[PDB]
């Protein structure tokens, strides 16, 4: 029979430093067999797996000897070493947990929800493929490379928080990954970074990605969301926007707003995200372009009694016209 355990382990990496459960953090919610002296990377919320470099998986459970608390990895001493990170594995565990927690705390909802609104457990697939520098959201669980010359392994709270948002989104507004929502979809995300790293450390860098750019590259940041356009690509304000421009690229136009509106008198990140979180579950459609994004974000602050003097200056900010779709 399996039963609730603690595991006991590092976490970080080479550029932001390295970290222990059961010290500096929380011990992780780990599965043990007894009867074997098995112990596992999964409890009911998360399962990660371990992917040993290849793309496909059955999806098993990472698995560990362990002969109330035990050390992670293969070799029972919290490290699962891997391109200058302790330990990817650990760190997927705790972000799941980190994310789920978010969610449920601040809005009473499952990150990853069943088609019959039961919770679905997050599956954080680790260790994918050889020197893969991305992650992503397929459509059931998310997948996180190692990196190789310009990331350390893509599994932070930051990038765990992305990439479970976009199942998230997945099965609430639906925005559709191309065009406006697409940039929309990919600036929830980028949202839902900073809310995972505010939830669990009190504090968030404004900035997608600084804690896994390898510091030799050339790059701090994948992105910024206080000034989308330092990156050289990315844009600042809806108006230069054109049919073609990368997801990744138009993300700055929301991310921008959300920096601003986080940031207005008498706001904080989490009053911000609550209009997002609740635009996403009850207003935004698949098809939303960013100024119909815009009116949900209104809408959404009127249900929940926030000013809507401050959605407005800074959907203007961003050159959104909510005028077409809301008018009071
Ligand atoms: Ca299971
Ligand atoms: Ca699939
Ligand atoms: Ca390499
Ligand atoms: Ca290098
Ligand atoms: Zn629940
Ligand atoms: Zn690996
Ligand atoms: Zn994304
Ligand atoms: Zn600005
Ligand atoms: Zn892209």
């Amino acid at each position: 029979e399996k039963v609730q355990a603690k595991g006991m382990g590092f976490g970080g990496n080479r550029k932001i430093g390295e970290y222990q459960f059961g010290k500096d953090l929380p011990l992780l919610e780990i599965t043990r067999d007894s009867s074997v002296e098995m112990c596992f990377m999964e409890n009911t919320d998360v399962k990660v797996v371990d992917m040993g470099h290849k793309y496909y998986s059955n999806n098993k459970p990472m698995q560990f000897t362990c002969k109330k608390t035990y050390y992670t990895g293969y070799s029972a001493d919290g490290y699962d070493r891997d391109n200058g990170a302790a330990s990817p594995t650990n760190d997927a565990l705790y972000a799941g947990y980190v994310i789920k927690h978010m969610y449920h705390d601040w809005y009473g909802v499952e990150a990853l929800t069943k088609s019959d609104g039961s919770p679905m457990q997050l599956v954080m697939r680790v260790h994918y493929g050889q020197g893969y520098e991305n992650a992503y959201w397929d459509g059931k669980q998310m997948t996180f490379g190692d990196g190789d010359t310009m990331m350390y392994p893509l599994v932070s709270l930051g990038v765990g928080g992305h990439e479970v948002s976009h199942g998230f989104t997945e099965q609430h507004s639906g925005l559709e990954y191309f065009g406006q929502s697409g940039g929309m979809n990919e600036s929830f995300s980028d949202m839902a970074a900073q809310a995972a790293e505010y939830y669990s450390v009190g504090k968030n860098s404004w900035q997608i990605g600084p804690e896994i750019m390898k510091e030799d590259s050339g790059y701090d940041a994948l992105r910024y969301m206080d000034k989308p356009s330092r990156d050289g690509m990315s844009i600042d304000v809806a108006d230069d926007y054109y049919g073609g421009l990368d997801v990744h690229y138009s993300s700055g136009v929301y991310n921008h707003l959300f920096y601003i509106l986080a940031n207005q008198p008498n706001w904080n990140l989490r009053m911000a995200f609550d209009v997002m979180v609740k635009a996403n579950m009850d207003y935004w459609t698949p098809y939303s372009t960013f100024d119909e994004g815009g009116c949900g974000m209104l809408s959404a602050a009127k249900d929940l009694g926030y000013n809507l003097d401050d959605i407005k200056k800074s959907l203007s900010e961003v050159t959104i016209n909510y005028q077409s779709c809301y008018v009071d």
